[PDB]
C-alpha cells in the first residue's frame, strides 16, 4: 500500500556529491528507473526547513552546536588551513577517513532531510514503507565524525518517530558490514528504541565494537548492552558467511525482538558492504532470487505488517550496490503492494550500462559453536530486557525459533 522512495534533483546532485561514493545513487537510481520500479512507487521530496534555526534545531536535536558550527566551518573554508582550523577539525575527527570538501554539509545535511521526509511519511500514514539510498550513515556521533558519516540521519529519523494507541516503541535493524555504533550509543539509555545490529568482529576492524567487553579482571568477556533502564536493549551479532548460514544467524534474533517488542515502527540499516563483490572482502552476501541474506531479511521484517523505513549506508562496489539495492526495492513492492514485479535479469540498457559488464547480468558475477552460543545470549539478554520492561509474551514460541 503505497510503498514510499526518497529521490529529488537537488537530492541527487547533493548525494552524488560524495568524492568517497562518487556517483553511487545516481547509478542505484537510474537503476530503479530502468527497470520501471519509479512508477511503482511514491515520491517522497527531501525536508526542507523555514528557517536556519529550524534545521539547527533538527540536527542539534542529537548532535552538538559546536559539531554543526565546525561543519559548516569546514565546508565554508573548504569552497590554506590555519593551525587554530587544523586543530578544531582533528578535535571532532573532521579529517582523515571524514576528509573535508566542498559540500560537505550540504551532503550531510541532505541525507538526514531525505531520513526525516521518509519518518513524516511513515507518521502521517501516507506510506506503508518509505525508502532512502541517499542515507544510512550509522557511524556519525554527537561530537565526532567516523566512517565518512558527518550526520547520523538515521538517529535523527528515529527520534522524529498520534493515534490512542500507547507507548511508542521502535526497533532498529542494522545489517551493515560495520557495527552500528552510533545508533546504540545515541540510544544507549533508551528502552523505547531497541537497537540491533548484525556485523563482523576482528581485533584491528573498525570500529571493533559490538563484540565482548574487554576489561581488566580473569572473568571471561561479557557483551554491554546498555545502562540505566536501557539496559539489556543493545543487541549485538559479531560473526566471522553464506547467504544461509546469515540468514539463520538473523532469522531468530528478529523474529524474537518483533514478538516481544512489538514495535511501532521499523528502521533497516541495509548498508552493501556484506556483499562478497565488495572490496572489503569479509562476508560472502549474494543479491540472488532462487530460494541472498539482504532479501530473506527484509522479506521477514516486511511480513510483520509494522511501517519501516529502509537505508542505503555501505558499500563501495557502487554497480552492484545498485543491483542489490533495486532487487531489494523491487521485493518491497511485491511484499507491500502485493504486486509481483519480474525483474529482467538481463539489464535494460540505460545512462550507466557501461558500468555494469563485463557479463551485463542483473545477478552478481560471483559464484559460491559460536552461532548457538550467541543465540543462547541473546535468548536470555532478551528474557531481561522484557522483564525489566514487564513486556508481555509467552517464553515458549522465542525459544521454538532457537
Ligand atoms: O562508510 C563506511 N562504512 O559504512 C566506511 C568504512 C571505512 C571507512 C573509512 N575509510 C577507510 C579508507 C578510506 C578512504 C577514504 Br578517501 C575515506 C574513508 C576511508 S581505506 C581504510 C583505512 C582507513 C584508515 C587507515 C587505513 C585504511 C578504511 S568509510
Ligand atoms: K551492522
Ligand atoms: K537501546
Ligand atoms: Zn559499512
Amino acid at each position: 500500500m503505497s510503498v514510499g522512495i526518497v529521490y529529488g534533483d537537488q537530492y541527487r546532485q547533493l548525494c552524488c556529491s560524495s568524492p568517497k561514493f562518487g556517483d553511487r545513487y545516481a547509478l542505484v537510481m537510474d537503476l530503479i528507473n530502468a527497470y520501471k520500479l519509479i512508477p511503482e512507487l511514491s515520491r517522497v521530496p527531501p525536508l526542507q526547513w523555514d528557517s536556519p534555526s529550524r534545521m539547527y534545531e533538527a540536527v542539534t536535536a542529537f548532535h552538538s552546536t559546536e559539531y554543526v558550527d565546525a561543519l559548516k566551518k569546514l565546508q565554508m573554508l573548504h569552497c590554506e588551513l590555519t593551525a587554530d582550523d587544523e586543530l578544531l577539525m582533528d578535535s571532532f575527527s573532521l579529517n582523515y577517513d571524514c576528509p573535508g570538501f566542498p559540500s560537505v554539509f550540504d551532503y550531510s545535511l541532505a541525507a538526514v532531510q531525505g531520513s526525516l521526509a521518509a519518518a513524516s511519511a511513515l507518521i502521517c500514514r501516507h506510506c506503508e514503507v518509505v525508502i532512502n539510498w541517499g542515507g544510512g550513515w550509522h557511524h556519525a556521533k554527537r561530537s565526532e565524525a567516523s566512517g565518512f558519516c558527518y550526520l547520523n540521519d538515521i538517529v535523527l529519523a528515529i527520534h522524529r518517530l498520534t493515534s490512542p494507541n500507547r507507548q511508542t516503541r521502535v526497533l532498529y535493524v542494522d545489517l551493515d558490514l560495520h557495527h552500528g555504533d552510533g545508533v546504540e550509543e545515541a540510544f544507549w539509555y533508551s528502552p523505547r528504541v531497541v537497537t540491533f545490529s548484525v556485523h563482523h568482529a576482528s581485533p584491528g576492524f573498525f570500529p571493533g565494537t559490538g563484540t565482548w567487553n574487554m576489561v581488566d579482571n580473569d572473568k571471561l568477556p561479557i557483551f554491554l548492552n546498555g545502562a540505566g533502564r536501557g539496559r539489556f536493549s543493545a543487541f549485538n551479532l559479531p560473526l566471522e558467511i553464506n547467504d544461509l548460514d546469515w540468514s539463520n544467524a538473523i532469522g531468530p534474533i528478529l523474529d524474537s525482538l518483533n514478538i516481544v517488542i512489538q514495535p511501532s515502527y521499523v528502521v533497516v540499516q541495509c548498508g552493501a558492504d556484506c556483499l562478497a563483490t565488495d572490496p572489503h572482502r569479509i562476508f560472502r552476501l549474494t543479491n540472488f532470487y532462487p530460494n541472498s541474506g539482504y532479501l530473506y531479511a527484509i522479506k521477514k521484517i516486511l511480513s510483520w505488517k509494522v511501517p519501516t523505513l529502509i537505508l542505503g549506508g555501505g558499500g563501495y562496489n557502487f554497480p552492484d550496490t545498485a543491483r542489490l539495492w533495486t532487487r531489494v526495492t523491487a521485493l518491497t513492492i511485491e511484499e507491500v503492494k502485493g504486486k509481483k514485479m519480474t525483474i529482467s535479469p538481463e539489464i535494460p540498457e540505460h545512462s550507466y550500462f557501461s558500468r555494469y559488464g563485463p557479463d551485463f547480468e542483473l545477478d552478481i558475477d560471483y559464484f559460491p559453536d559460536s552461532i548457538q552460543k550467541h543465540h543462547r545470549r541473546i535468548l536470555e539478554q532478551l528474557r531481561n530486557y522484557a522483564d525489566l520492561n514487564k513486556l508481555i509474551y509467552d517464553y515458549d514460541q522465542v525459544y521454538q525459533l532457537y
